[PDB]
């Protein structure tokens, strides 16, 4: 027994149009927790070897704090999904997605840190590499403690080939390597690891959405046509334009190369976080109350401008 | 008394319910209508040990005005609103363990300066001790014995800022300011029914009192133990129970805050939970309630 199915006739099927995000204009879950979440697979069938079984032991063995703990993997005849713990505060994506929120470059720097020091762990031990990593696919937490989401999943995972076109719609995060061929591994490469942190510290370090050219937009599929065929002028997006931030630019070019000789390591990488940190901390906890306060005021301004501006307005 | 890290004398002290700053610092300054102020070695020792003392729960001193046109005393700001004043908008949804903890909180930092170099603060009105960026009780008029308004001429308006006064203190007689320990105990009191009851100061379940009405009853000396009625419940009677044993107009077996803490501490049995873990966990509820309410208003008005 592996404790990791949950058998349905238990688990109920708890939902409730609250705050999803909690932004101004998932299938959150509960389970004799707190609030989980579900991830379904299309599966049909799974035939879980004593592989799979290690797969989801390891799966649960990492117990980490940067790390969104998986319980059961339902394995229904009729349904099948990933109970994860669910954690509210929504996506990073969604993070700021609200242009409402003021973030400033200080929670930017917590965040990097958080989950540079978050995948060191997550690629070390008990877990090769997820390969589906995303600026969207890592959610804060109440104390904002970033985790990470859907990873591992050995035979868990939108293998089969479909919908190709919005493969190209999603597929922009990962590695130039992975357009190079026609099936690369499920359990993405070290380096297509570093790169996938690339593109999330583009969308981080550039308050615009994915992956904005200057004066240029072309749509998920040519684009995804034209960083498949390569250019000997590489493309990619232009860093900032803070005077300030070349080294955050920089970092990221290093991340992104042409081939895996040069592409730094997170360790080099982690090792330029703690030189550009200009000595900011040298706390644990500090640096959470500094994170919850300043969220705190942001939502105060928030609401006295809206609320007075309408009711004055009204 | 030569060290002279006190009195900023006001050179530049960076202007700005009246805020202004200080060498960068967002201090908050409060005058005093004393136009004969001069050297006082007791006021000297005052000072020294306002200067020397700090503690988690309990605020500090910056600087005195010792100018002949402003005398004031100046305190590091803090963001969030006044205790008092942060319930009485009725529109934070605070909650029992936050109360407890919040309760607990001034119960402490009341405690370590009861036995300092300066005697418990007496003009501990419910409405004058505010709360920090992290939700961190504090407490303000603190000690300071000859910087705070003596005027007796104002009368009714007195009978405005004068309402937890003891009672004891209150009897037609010439107010010692520093108050007693027995005042702290009664001021305690009414703060934890403001708390429990969240509606003002002497809140009558079902009558109308002016607040010189409301002093008369006080000095009326009836053989009721009158007091603001604890809210009948059944979650707790022990919280009440507590108050009316502060209550009592016999100050000797009021029980001082040790004995306090012990009560407290039996009422906090319930959660017992973490001592700076569990000060992070407040401002999570305190953000979940912000958070709710900025998103429903925000959307009704945006429907509107
Ligand atoms: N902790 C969480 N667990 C699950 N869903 C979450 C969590 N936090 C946020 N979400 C929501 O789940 C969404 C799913 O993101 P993602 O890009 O993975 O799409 P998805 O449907 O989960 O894809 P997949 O199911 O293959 O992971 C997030 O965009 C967010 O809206
Ligand atoms: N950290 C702080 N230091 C000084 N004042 C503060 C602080 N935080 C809030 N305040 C404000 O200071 C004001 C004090 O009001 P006021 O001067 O009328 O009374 P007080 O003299 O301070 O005390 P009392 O009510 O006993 O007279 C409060 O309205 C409160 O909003």
């Amino acid at each position: 027994s592996e404790l990791w199915r949950v058998r349905w006739e238990d688990v109920e099927p708890s939902s409730l149009e609250r705050h999803l995000r909690s932004a101004g204009s998932a299938k959150t879950a509960y389970y004799k927790g707190n609030l989980v979440a579900v991830k379904r697979v299309n599966r049909k069938r799974i035939e879980l070897t004593r592989k799979v079984l290690f797969e989801l032991k390891h799966m649960r063995d990492v117990q980490n704090e940067h790390l969104t703990r998986f319980v059961g993997a339902c394995t229904d005849p009729p349904n099948i999904c990933i109970l994860t713990e669910y954690c509210p505060r929504g996506s990073l994506q969604d993070i700021l997605e609200n242009e409402s929120i003021t973030l400033d470059w200080m929670f930017r720097y917590s965040l990097t840190n958080d989950i540079v020091k978050g995948m060191l762990f997550l690629h070390n031990g008990a877990i090769c590499s997820h390969g589906n990593l995303k600026s969207s696919n890592c959610v804060v937490d109440g104390r904002f403690v970033l985790k990470i989401t859907d990873y591992g999943l050995e035979s868990f995972r939108d293998l089969d080939p479909e919908q190709g076109h919005t493969v190209y719609a999603k597929k922009l995060w990962t590695a130039p390597e992975l357009l190079r061929m026609a099936s690369p591994p499920v359990r993405g490469s070290q380096a297509g690891d570093v790169y996938s942190f690339g593109i999330i510290l583009q969308e981080i370090a550039l308050r615009s959405g994915v992956f904005h050219v200057e004066g240029l937009d072309l749509s998920p599929k040519e684009i995804i046509e034209r960083v498949t065929r390569g250019e000997q002028p590489p493309f990619r997006p232009s860093l900032a334009l803070q005077s300030h931030l070349e080294e955050l630019g920089l970092l990221m070019q290093r991340c992104w190369a042409e081939d895996p000789q040069e592409r730094p390591p997170f360790q080099q990488i982690r090792l330029t976080l703690r030189k550009f940190n200009r000595e900011n901390s040298s706390n644990i906890l500090d640096n959470l109350l500094s994170r919850m306060e300043q969220y705190a005021n942001n939502l105060e301004e928030l609401v006295e401008e809206r609320t007075q501006a309408y009711l004055e307005e009204k």
